[PDB]
């Protein structure tokens, strides 16, 4: 929607296809899908529509951006991918990381998020502080996803469902544990667990709980808890948009 994707060479397209396969096997074996989804989303989620700065242009590999507190632990993800990236010198880091995020969702059983190549790596990381704060609520979520990224309220709730895989770590954010009973399985359980309340061994952030009390977010939580197909459709739409912020406009 509103996108005009660039032309890339046949050899570039060949590399995308081969890298997709290599990433599947690597991410599945290493059990790092959630960390790779977090990497891709943290790279993309810095987009500010007003200034057209940040976004999915490969800058998350820069030591300066990895040092942002919201990126605690993503240095591990960058290191894990570097040997594989080196097998695909023709690819931009931006394309590679966004492809890794799409693959992370696929190999855990989630929707097939469309992918288009051609992002060009940008020289300078954006300023720290654009990623969302786990202790804040719905006004903050709309500031970050809406006023900065330019995504919709539907996209906020669907993308929050990325917590359906993975966990927090007390040494990284300070929060601790998985949102779901099957942290390597991508399904609608994040919403089921959010709605059933606190269960021992499972995590809810204040930012997750904010979805339950908001008049626009709550009907979406309910929809996704009742209808995984609907969640998968809206998730794929939102993740594609996120992965393409500032790209091919
Ligand atoms: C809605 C606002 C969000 C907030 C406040 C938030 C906050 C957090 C926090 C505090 C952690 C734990 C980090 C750690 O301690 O390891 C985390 C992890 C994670 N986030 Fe988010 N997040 C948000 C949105 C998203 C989005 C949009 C996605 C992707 C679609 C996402 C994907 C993930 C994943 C997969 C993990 C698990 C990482 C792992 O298992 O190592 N999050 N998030
Ligand atoms: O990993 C995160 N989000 O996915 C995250 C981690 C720490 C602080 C804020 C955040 O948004
Ligand atoms: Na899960």
């Amino acid at each position: 929607s509103g996108k005009s994707y660039p032309t890339v060479s046949a050899d570039y397209q060949k590399a995308v296809e081969k890298a997709k396969k290599k990433l599947r096997g690597f991410i599945a074996e290493k059990r790092c899908a959630p960390l790779m989804l977090r990497l891709a989303w943290h790279s993309a989620g810095t987009f500010d529509k007003g200034t057209k700065t940040g976004g999915p242009f490969g800058t998350i590999k820069h030591p300066a951006e990895l040092a942002h507190s919201a990126n605690n632990g993503l240095d591990i993800a960058v290191r894990l991918l570097e040997p594989l990236k080196a097998e695909f010198p023709i690819l931009s880091y931006a394309d590679f990381y966004q492809l890794a995020g799409v693959v992370a969702v696929e190999v855990t059983g989630g929707p097939e998020v469309p992918f288009h190549p051609g992002r060009e790596d940008k020289p300078e990381p954006p300023p720290e502080g654009r990623l969302p704060d786990a202790t804040k609520g719905s006004d903050h979520l709309r500031d970050v996803f809406g006023k900065a990224m330019g995504l919709t309220d539907q996209d906020i709730v669907a993308l929050s469902g990325g917590h359906t895989i993975g966990a927090a770590h007390k040494e990284r954010s300070g929060f601790e544990g998985p949102w779901t009973s099957n942290p390597l399985i991508f399904d609608n359980s994040y919403f089921t667990e959010l709605l059933s309340g606190e269960k021992e061994g499972l995590l809810q952030l204040p930012s997750d709980k904010a979805l339950l009390s908001d008049p626009v977010f709550r009907p979406l939580v309910d929809k996704y808890a009742a209808d995984e197909d609907a969640f998968f459709a809206d998730y794929a739409e939102a993740h594609q948009k996120l992965s393409e912020l500032g790209f091919a406009d």
